[PDB]
């Protein structure tokens, strides 16, 4: 907001396959892959056996030009920059005949001076991307082993030389496609007297009475002349100037370091989702030159105070996160790329899967260390929706190289995502690298490696990551928590480890164990914990013809990534229900299985605060259609999971949970307010709809801000029969002091294929209008975890995989922006005969 000039540099490009000399259109920002696609070079990537055709594109070098006219009053101005957000990996910059730039990390922007490099008329730039590949191939050779990357799909494991997203070369929920490009975009800015390179807003204090800010600027000034300037912060809320301030300098060329502070009397505090609003200042700081706003910058600022609380205590160390002064137990999920092709994640893409955690009562999402530092936009939107970010480095599952030249490059990657991201309010905490001490505690490296070689990793390991990265964090985010790696001590296998720190509990999946041991195997902070499900069948259809519809087709089994995945699906859900013949009634089944056995470890870690203090599953989303631990599919499209998830996080739930043939029912209130005069209200309603017995009530209730407390038990025996326990379910329900309903819930008492479920129709009615679906929904009798599917890719629905009830109407929205609809409703009982 100043009088500087930005070209953007998005049209016009061109690539090749070097050694060609054939050029074809492409787009910018984008990948090699995509460029190809949009020219039939390759085919859809994502479909059927497809993964081994596409991998020749690796194995070669790309270049890429543009040209652009620069008028003699643009290069008039003082100074221009020519600006890359994002170069992918292994990139000379070429302009006009100068090397302006090796690029060699995907993760750093480079903003380069090119003034005197530039001609009135036409300029033309050119860029070459060596393969990532045949870059690391020699650095390869003179290793002597092996690193044991196993999610890099190759037999080399080259992954871990490059600062490029770790999963590109491959993942246990994941393609390999390991592209190039100009990934994000390229602008160029002409301006008089100097740039603002920096923009901090550092946060002094915080109380209700007054918020104390040093606003700070790293100011590049251009000219030889030394230059007075006034430098003006205005800090606004709705349009509406809040406070003021301005300073004299002498601006010096080059470099210029100025501090001003201001102070906000009775700040709006930014609340997390579910604690209030998520209030945003407006900050923007302006070097003004005479009339002249030479420079200006801002930034949206959210006045918070976050602590992360991991302190030994008698249970352990504790973990987990104070904000304004109260602790808030996590809830959500660990986040990785939306797309094996990140320039084709779209702004609505990134809108959408914001809207999804905030709707699943989340305030909290992880950026998991094997994908990438996000987009700015992921960030804002994070600011405006109350998510509390938790930022790994990009660092999963293996040891990495630490010599002087990688960690150099390292750094560079840390000192400018930490100063891209400093100012979000989202911003909670940082953490090394994903699961890299476990493994190299537990992963069996030991009997993979010389001795001098393993004792060389560990040495390295704490190079990069108990030195370099915490000491950058210090100097660059000096208030923000850091930790070496998620998880920090503890292990899945050993039970002594559990009550120190952060947990990822993998004993469900990998070690076989029920759901139920979520009751018992309890951590101070569940970091992952994760099941799979194969997506819904429009999404299969999306990469599998009708005739591969067969868990193990070749096509199936190409979309599949976890070796052990198929197979212990059947194990878990044979265990808690009948496995259907139909490979569709499979897929229906599996995603009330993945949701039913997740949504009960939400519940238990929700259940068990304060020792436990926040639960993060395993996973938000996917990056292509697969087999995976998801909780939407790549269409948008909400697995059982997503719903479940959403009604585990409610603000205030009702938790019945019965073991050793006994009923507990817990009252979890996640409320800033205490509520009091509270009545829970149970009865048990046979399968026709009849109440067996009397209602049950529990009045004079309080439900204590941010508790977890029971208060209700009762033996079934003398209550129910074994045939009672499989004919009939518990209804719940709370009211405050007026009989006004705040929640409620549903409770079974055997295993549904211990149920004996009466065979049933759901009924519907429709009301279709623009973009509009509503449905009426009657049965007789329960009808079971009900699927209503229709075949529009990411259509939305108020609700979905829920129990509709003996004679109880229930209306579900469905909406999509193409409704001018084929409706599907499955349910359990019809899955078999
Ligand atoms: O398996 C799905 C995910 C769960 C976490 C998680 O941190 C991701 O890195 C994984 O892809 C891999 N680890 C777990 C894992 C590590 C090593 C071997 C198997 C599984
Ligand atoms: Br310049
Ligand atoms: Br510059
Ligand atoms: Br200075
Ligand atoms: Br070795
Ligand atoms: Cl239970
Ligand atoms: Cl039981």
């Amino acid at each position: 907001n100043d009088t500087s000039e930005v070209m953007l540099l998005d049209t016009g490009w061109e690539f090749s396959q070097s050694g060609t000399e054939k050029w074809m259109p492409a787009t910018v920002p984008g990948t090699v892959h995509q460029d190809l696609i949009s020219h039939e070079l390759l085919p859809n990537p994502f479909y059927g056996m497809n993964e081994k055709k596409i991998q020749w594109v690796e194995n070669e070098d790309w270049e890429y030009r543009t040209s652009f006219i620069v008028s003699e009053e643009q290069l008039n101005r003082d100074g221009i920059q020519l600006i890359f957000e994002g170069l992918d990996t292994y990139a000379d910059v070429y302009l006009n005949g100068s090397l302006l730039l090796k690029a060699d990390n995907m993760f750093v922007g480079y903003t380069l001076p090119v003034k005197s490099v530039l001609r009135k008329g036409e300029n033309h730039l050119y860029i070459y991307f060596h393969s990532p590949i045949r870059q690391t191939l020699p650095q390869y050779a003179s290793n002597g082993f092996n690193y044991p990357a196993d999610n890099d799909h190759h037999e080399k494991h080259l992954s871990v030389f490059s600062r490029k997203a770790p999963y590109s070369y491959g993942w246990d929920w994941g393609i390999r496609m390991v592209t190039s490009g100009v990934w994000r975009p390229v602008t160029l800015r002409f301006y008089d007297i100097a740039t603002i390179s920096d923009y901090y807003v550092r946060q002094l204090s915080l109380t209700d009475e007054n918020a104390r800010l040093s606003n700070e600027l790293i100011v590049n000034q251009i000219v030889p002349q030394k230059i007075p300037a006034e430098v003006r912060v205005n800090v606004s809320l709705n349009g509406t100037t809040v406070t003021e301030v301005k300073q004299q300098v002498t601006l010096q060329p080059g470099i210029n370091h100025i501090t001003l502070p201001a102070e906000v009397t009775n700040p709006v505090r930014w609340m997390p989702n579910g604690w209030g609003t998520p209030t945003l200042y407006d900050f923007s700081a302006q070097i003004a030159c005479g009339d002249r706003i030479v420079a200006e910058q801002s930034h949206r600022i959210g006045l918070r105070t976050i602590r992360v609380v991991n302190e030994k205590d008698k249970d352990g160390e504790s973990f987990y996160f104070e904000v304004n002064g109260i602790p808030m137990f996590a809830k959500g999920a660990n986040y990785i790329p939306q797309d094996a092709l990140l320039p084709n994640v779209t702004t609505e893409r990134y809108q959408t899967l914001f809207r999804d955690m905030k709707e699943a009562n989340m305030n909290m999402v992880r950026i998991w260390g094997g994908g990438t530092y996000e987009n700015n936009l992921f960030y804002d939107l994070a600011d405006e929706n109350g998510i509390l970010v938790w930022q790994d480095f990009m660092f999963a599952c293996t040891p990495y190289p630490s010599d002087p030249t990688f960690l150099k490059r390292v750094e560079a990657e840390a000192v400018y995502n930490i100063r891209r991201l400093r100012n979000h309010a989202s911003l909670a905490m940082w953490c090394g690298n994903n699961e890299i001490l476990e493994a190299l505690k537990y992963w069996g490296f030991e009997k993979k490696f010389t001795p001098e070689v393993y004792q060389g990793l560990m040495h390295g390991y704490d190079k990069l990551f108990r030195e370099l990265l915490p000491s950058t964090v210090k100097e660059f985010d000096s208030d923000r928590f850091y930790v070496h790696s998620s998880p920090y001590l503890a292990n899945w296998g050993r039970p002594e480890s559990w009550g120190t720190g952060d947990s990822h509990n993998w004993g469900v999946w990998y070690g076989k164990k029920p759901f139920e041991s979520l009751d018992t195997d309890l951590p101070r902070f569940m970091s992952e914990f994760g099941f799979q499900s194969f997506p819904e069948m429009k999404t299969i259809a999306a990469f599998a013809a009708p005739e591969d519809y067969q868990i193990e087709s070749e096509v199936m089994n190409a979309h599949q990534k976890s070796s052990i995945g198929n197979s212990l699906i059947r194990t878990y859900m044979e265990r808690d229900y009948i496995i259907p013949e139909s490979f569709e009634d499979f897929v229906y089944v599996g995603l009330v299985l993945q949701g039913q056995g997740m949504r009960h470890g939400l519940e238990a870690h929700r259940r068990n605060r304060p020792y436990c203090m926040g639960t993060l599953y395993w996973q938000l989303n996917d990056s292509w259609p697969v087999v995976s631990w998801s909780s939407i599919d790549y269409y948008g499209n909400w697995k059982a999971l997503h719903y479940q998830a959403k009604r585990a996080f409610a603000p205030v739930l009702i938790n019945p949970i019965q073991q050793n043939d006994s009923l507990s029912v817990y009252l979890i209130s996640d409320r800033l307010d205490t509520m009091e005069q509270m009545t829970l209200e149970m009865k048990v309603v046979d399968f026709d709809g009849k109440t067996l017995g009397k209602k049950i009530q529990v009045h004079s209730l309080e439900v204590p801000a941010n508790t977890s407390k029971c208060v209700y038990r009762a033996k079934l025996d003398g209550w129910l029969t074994p045939e009672d326990c499989r004919r009939s379910f518990l209804k719940l329900i709370l009211k405050d002091k007026s009989g006004h309903q705040v929640a409620e819930s549903v409770h079974f008492f055997r295993k549904t294929k211990d149920l004996q479920l009466p065979p049933t129709s759901v009924s519907y009615q429709m009301k279709q209008t623009d973009g509009k679906c509503e449905l009426t929904l009657f049965s007789s009798m329960l009808a079971k975890d009900i699927f209503i599917e229709t075949p529009l890719q990411g259509a939305r629905y108020s609700d979905n995989f829920f129990d509709l009830l003996p004679g109880e109407r229930k209306k579900v929205i469905i909406t999509s922006p193409r409704i001018k609809l084929p409706v599907n409703i499955k349910h359990i009982r019809e899955t078999y005969k």
